[PDB]
């Protein structure tokens, strides 16, 4: 009997050069947005993040994949929304640093505590508190965490890692660069010990890398992080296959998933923006990355995964789905990429809504930690940054600009950002609200103390 | 029947650096956002426009003015939230154009067609449209236009005039760029022209110079367009002392409130960005502008006047109330302008809020035409546009950079940003919408056709 809506097609209704049919509304939107309103407890709750997915973003993501009046079936259709504001601190002096890392901003929602740049699960005085992951798993809840991007990095390790820096990935960089985190120094260990301690029941992503060094201490001293998993009894995966033969996920038998050595696969393929590009280069049509297969599951595929395995948890399981960007270096400036990134999130979207609508009992959000700088530009513009352009699915042109930074190793800013949610306890997003809210919105719906 | 609530306080509730010190809120708002819920008629409507306030700009003026963990009383209060599109049309081929001027999106949300650049009231055909300051008097209901702009600019101009290029403040320029149009050429005139037969009951802004052109046909011929509206009726006011002295306005004595020459004089002054200027000069502390002073009415003052004049009316007002940018050229990136700017408008909400909390059949409206490109960077950024640091009222550095041209007369970009609203029928700015919407939203809120 029927649940709370998800908003089914808010594209242009009609034909966009008439007088109304750029309308995304039919009518009026009183009683859709009651229908929307409940505080009945959320049994499970489902966190989604795109990378940098700010408004600009998944702007010139719709306009390119699906025209400027088209509409993405999972991010555009969560029926409650604001904006919130994601500033971090000066470690030194408590005031506020108006662009924050994906480390700091990964903190605050997952514990409710502002922090420093860099910092992964500790407040500004390196104060460890304790995580939203940590805390649905104590009240006996299930726990997934999901991400593109290698494990260790800061947005999945945020949930499971309590570490100065976020370079902390595994013992080597951790006696270097925490070493009151380090193991041996009678630390709670790496990012990679303390996601195995943390013991999430569903656990996918990159990162295998790390996997292959050795601890320094402890019960598994000398054994690679990998044996440490194996022997702590954890399921290891390594591909689609091996993913889809798991049949349950639980403490008895905690899933492992590690796709890539690294980050896993972009899924589009074009060239890096550059000076002039949209004056001086053709326009782009983004391809398909060939890495990109059936092999390897995609973040949707994972998520959907995740969604079976926790689900069987009778009292309900908290969620985080990532959608990481690779936008560093070589890899900077890129549209294809940054657009099919958060496509792939879109995906992963449909998949918790879908859920979400048929449970009824689960609250999804949908967000970014940070805006990534790419601006939708005039198609002449002469900008002094990086430009490209973009055939788009309109059959019209695009152009993006960075222009923000010429190292390429910045690429976000300090705006805030739209939030979305569905389900229980989803007001809770809508108006101005700070990152750290967030915490507070997912402990008090699932009735966590 | 208590009043429909407005967001008291949604700063940082605490020590920013401690656990739940950064949380705007202070417990669930599914209660609050169902007292916020009414599709009863809205008699009133005040839209509130800033030129460029997209979210960036919203963050970067609440960073300077209020600090990172501050509340905009007016701009950040309202409850219903949502992010709208304003792309524009290519004239020709009919496709979206993914960055609008200031005259097509005042003529989406005026009208409910999408339009082309430049354009004002006419579609992609050079077709007029009705616009929803007509359609609100056809009804009988008393209508405002108030602007900090020269009232010939397309934000105001979209509201009361029907021509090709929004170039056409008067005779001349209308009979050079849109023949069509011009009045002795056998159309409806310039853009002056026509504000005048618009004949709204309150009209307050710049643009006293435009009025000293001659008309070239028609009863008026040969007489300024400031005699004009002398002959036809208006109460002409120059300054805050003949605006005081205003005691009512309607279609015998509408009034036409000309505080300047040009644009109104900006809030606060301060340096132009500058290449790498957030590491070559000094952090930046905004001024006041001595032309801003009490015989200027201010955005704020106008607005309550033009409430308090409109208001007199049984049947209900549509007021418009625009806090304009400049922006271009001389003018261009400048945060201390476009910040001020900001600051102007918050106050103008304060007041339209105050006024709707207490009447209740009031929607107050307030979002951006489309989105300035100034970005919020890192303090150390080395950027290749224009840069500056500017002294907080946190006492840190933030830095705001403008890298999206070359040239100093594209100021804004294609970004999807924040629509809020208050009162009846707020709830269709939820969610996605495009600023078509806005249009029928208006126009079903307030019963008209
Ligand atoms: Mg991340
Ligand atoms: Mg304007």
């Amino acid at each position: 009997t029927p649940e709370m809506p998800v908003l089914e097609n808010r594209a242009a209704q009609g034909d966009i050069t008439a007088p109304g049919g750029a309308r995304r509304l039919t009518g009026d939107q009183t009683a859709a947005l009651r229908d929307s309103l409940s505080d009945k407890p959320a049994k499970n709750i489902i966190l989604l993040i795109g990378d940098g997915m700010g408004d600009s973003e998944i702007t010139a993501a719709r306009n390119y994949a699906e025209g400027a009046g088209g509409f993405f079936k999972g991010i555009d259709a969560l029926p409650l929304t604001g904006q919130y504001t994601h500033y971090a601190l000066n470690k030194k002096t408590g005031k506020p640093d108006y662009v924050t890392d994906s480390a700091a901003s990964a903190t605050a929602w997952s514990t409710g505590v502002k922090t420093y740049n860099g910092a992964l699960g500790v407040d500004i005085h390196e104060k460890d508190h304790p995580t939203i992951l940590e805390m649905a798993k104590a009240a006996g809840l299930a726990t997934g965490n999901v991400s593109t991007a290698e494990l260790q990095d800061a947005t999945p390790a945020a949930l499971v890692a309590h570490v100065t820096s976020r370079k902390c990935y595994g013992p080597s960089a951790t006696s270097e660069k925490c070493p009151g985190n380090a193991l041996e120094k009678g630390g709670k260990g790496s990012i990679t010990e303390q996601l195995l301690n943390a013991r999430a029941d569903v656990t996918l992503g990159g990162g295998a890398k790390t996997f292959a060094e050795t601890a320094t201490a402890g019960e598994w001293q000398g054994k690679t992080l990998r044996e440490q998993a194996q022997a702590r009894g954890y399921q290891l995966v390594s591909d689609a296959a091996s993913l889809n033969s798991v049949t349950e996920a639980n403490q008895q038998k905690p899933l492992l998933g590690l796709f890539a050595d690294g980050n896993m696969p972009v899924r589009w393929l074009g060239p890096k923006a550059t000076y002039h590009g949209n004056i001086d280069k053709p326009a782009v049509t983004c391809t398909p990355n060939p890495q990109r297969n059936d092999s390897v599951p995609t973040l949707a595929q994972m998520t959907d995964k995740a969604i079976e395995l926790l689900s069987k948890n009778e009292k309900g399981f908290f969620l985080q789905v990532e959608g990481a960007s690779i936008d560093k270096q070589d890899h900077a400036a890129n549209p294809c990429g940054q657009i099919g990134e958060t496509v792939d999130l879109d995906e992963a979207v449909q998949r918790a809504l879908e859920f979400a609508k048929k449970e009824g009992n689960t609250l999804v959000i949908v967000t970014a930690d940070h805006a990534h700088a790419s601006q939708i530009v005039a198609p002449d513009t002469k900008a002094p940054g990086l430009t490209q352009a973009l055939n788009t699915k309109d059959g019209a042109v695009m152009v993006m600009s960075y222009g923000n930074s010429e190292e390429d190793s910045q690429e976000h800013t300090g705006s805030q950002l739209r939030i979305a949610a569905y389900g229980p306890h989803a007001a809770n997003v809508v108006g101005l609200t700070d990152q750290t809210d967030l915490f507070y919105t997912m402990k008090a719906a699932l009735g966590l103390k």
